[PDB]
């Protein structure tokens, strides 16, 4: 009998020069640079450039990159039209999936996968995607589209188009950090989906559209939305002693755990000792707790993670501190995963291009366990 | 060092009860039944029911299944609207990808993945997809949508909506055979993409939308369109002696082979001794050659396969005889892969449901070979 590799656990599918994920040391390198260091002193734009070019940009390279980014943000007429054909009650990920699908379809160079074509498509997609997210949230709130501002950077513009008012320096900074942390992460389900689609020699947009579908699930990127929904189930409140928070948090967890349910925002396929991005994202969460003056959040937050460690020895992942952060920022919970897409577009496309450069069709085998050979009547 | 499994070649990713693919004996079983036998005496509807239910339908079950199918064919207003926002010059697969994305987004039960919900979504999707393909081809020809006919079966209706005239018995029969042959095929790239997306607990439509992206590539389903494009490059002609066909076919192949190019419609990741579906599809192709009275096709067809066997000892795959078949039927070459989708929806959704029933996140590892750890300046 062959060895069955359920979920491809522990299976090395390929080599990659984009990032290194180390469980033992809770470390993550983006083309050699530790993510904590990039988050501490780089803009998402620099990190986006880094992931694609394998090097941090010099002043002139960054200027050109930033100029292209800020001039490719406007939401295409047909893409907006497609979003308006979708109900304001459908899932934001399905809207993102549709938007990117239309973007790829009407793209002048949809069929060209040359390094130059893919980079241009990748950068243009990264630039325009935030307009999809911002408009999707505003339309649900009965509001209208807000045009991009060339005087605002990626993060400041993202917040601007969504809320129609410039965010505080601390807020755009905490948002920038989350984009960098979510940017890239080896062969996760969505990135691998993108590589499988690419392995067939299908285009970049086809790959991203499939990756978006994968990122949607609660076991993947959908965990950030799930984390916040969970905090909404349990009462948020204010004034309640830490007893309320911890007793109720553990109580919600106790009830979920006894029902054999998984608690989202905890655990990881690779990280067995803690997420490399958690300390950084938690620091951003703390900055936001302080900024919006809402220490109440921590009650439920601390209580649930303490209870998980105690009951299952499972530490939180990036989605745990990220959900509450976007909540404080004013985003609707359903929009949390689309925010992950916005950032992960960088990692997805870098892998798509890497896959194209050293391709081999990805097509595994299955072991049959169905009905034995029968003759058709 | 770990063992790198490029393209997951020879890697058994999971177990499956849906189909068995055997290279040694050029065999393919659909829930126990040999595909040749199902193609010889079953309708696609019976095969669709078989793949989902693990059993061939009895008279009453088939009646109910057929009744649901024929009443869920109409193209949804918003889906057509989305197609009309796409240029008549974009790739048909990108139109299919967009259509299914909109279908999933506006679906009342998009977030429910229960066996009942997924089956209903699977069957409804299978029923309505042909309207997407038919309208997509007709709109490009400056024609209008043709409504479904409840008095016509899946195949006859498919041809009806596309051409606006009922097809000959032999034609709907050869079309039915191609749907059955394309229906299911273990862990191919598109089906695996669907399982990876599902492994995240994302919805059925998200999975199918990603699978469509994967099926698009020339190395996968896109090979059927590529096969015909190749026949178009080389002159089709009539009257030319078999010398014209064979000398020119080998010549085109000789020039492609010397340029290190791959010839589409030949080779397979699993089948090393011939495709289990080729003899059946070739028989359908022959039936169509006879029906439309066009023996000229065989000149180029025979010559190219003979030349491939001689030069590379590589036999044709299902897409080789399928492309010329759909061409004779009157479909535009760009529409060949969407026809593959129409059929493969059955296999894709059966795997999606199987994945949901015995889930494990699919997330492999990568081996880093990028820049060694550097400090951010
Ligand atoms: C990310 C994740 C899939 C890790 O992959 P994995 O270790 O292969 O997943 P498994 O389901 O096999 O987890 C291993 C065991 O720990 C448990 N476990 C993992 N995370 C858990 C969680 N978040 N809540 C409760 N139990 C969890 C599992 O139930 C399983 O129990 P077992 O002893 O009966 O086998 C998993 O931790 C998870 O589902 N987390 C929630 C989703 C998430 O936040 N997204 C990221
Ligand atoms: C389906 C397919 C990917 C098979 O998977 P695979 O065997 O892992 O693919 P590989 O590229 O590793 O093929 C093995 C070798 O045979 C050659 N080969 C495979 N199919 C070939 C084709 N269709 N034309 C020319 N050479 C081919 C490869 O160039 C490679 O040569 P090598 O000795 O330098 O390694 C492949 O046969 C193919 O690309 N076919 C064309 C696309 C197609 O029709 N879709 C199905």
């Amino acid at each position: 009998e062959p060895t069955i590799h359920k979920g491809l656990a522990g299976v090395t599918a390929d080599v990659t020069a984009i990032s290194k994920v180390n469980s033992d040391t809770n470390s993550l390198l983006y083309r050699g640079y530790p993510v904590q260091e990039l988050a501490a002193k780089c803009s998402f734009e620099q990190v986006a450039y880094l992931l694609w070019n394998s090097e941090l940009p010099n002043d002139s390279e960054l200027k050109a990159f930033v100029n292209f980014e800020r001039s490719h943000r406007k939401l295409d007429e047909n893409v907006k039209g497609a979003i308006d054909l979708l109900s304001t009650a459908c899932h934001p990920m399905d809207v993102a999936r549709t938007a990117v699908s239309v973007l790829g379809a009407n793209h002048a160079r949809a069929q060209d996968s040359s390094p130059e074509a893919n980079l241009e498509k990748a950068m243009s997609l990264l630039a325009t995607f935030p307009s999809v997210v911002a408009y999707d949230q505003r339309r649900r709130r009965g509001e209208e589209l807000i045009e991009p501002r060339e005087d605002l950077d990626y993060s400041a513009n993202f917040l601007w188009m969504t809320f129609g008012e410039e965010a505080a320096p601390e807020v755009v900074e905490a948002f920038n950090v989350s984009m960098i942390l979510y940017a890239e992460h080896s062969f996760n389900a969505s990135t691998f989906t993108a590589r499988v689609i690419t392995s067939t020699l299908a285009d970049l947009h086809s790959a991203v559209t499939g990756a978006i579908g994968a990122l949607k699930g609660p076991l993947h990127g959908g965990a950030n939305e799930a984390v916040m929904h969970t905090f909404e189930e349990i009462g948020i409140r204010k004034d309640e002693s830490l007893d309320e928070a911890a007793t109720r948090s553990k109580a919600w967890m106790v009830d979920a755990l006894a029902q054999k349910k998984k608690v989202m925002g905890f655990g990881h396929r690779v990280y067995k000792n803690g997420d490399s991005r958690v300390p950084t994202m938690k620091s951003a969460l703390d900055a936001m707790i302080k900024h919006y003056d809402r220490p109440e959040m921590l009650g439920l937050y601390n209580g649930l993670e303490a209870a998980m460690e105690e009951a299952k020895q499972i530490k939180p992942n990036l989605d745990y501190p990220a959900g509450p952060t976007y909540n404080l920022m004013g985003f609707d919970t359903e929009m949390f995963t689309p925010l992950f897409i916005a950032a992960r577009i960088t990692g997805w496309t870098a892998h798509i291009m890497e896959q194209v450069a050293d391709n081999a069709l990805i097509r595994p085998l299955s072991e049959y366990n169905g009905p034995e050979q029968r003759q058709v009547p």
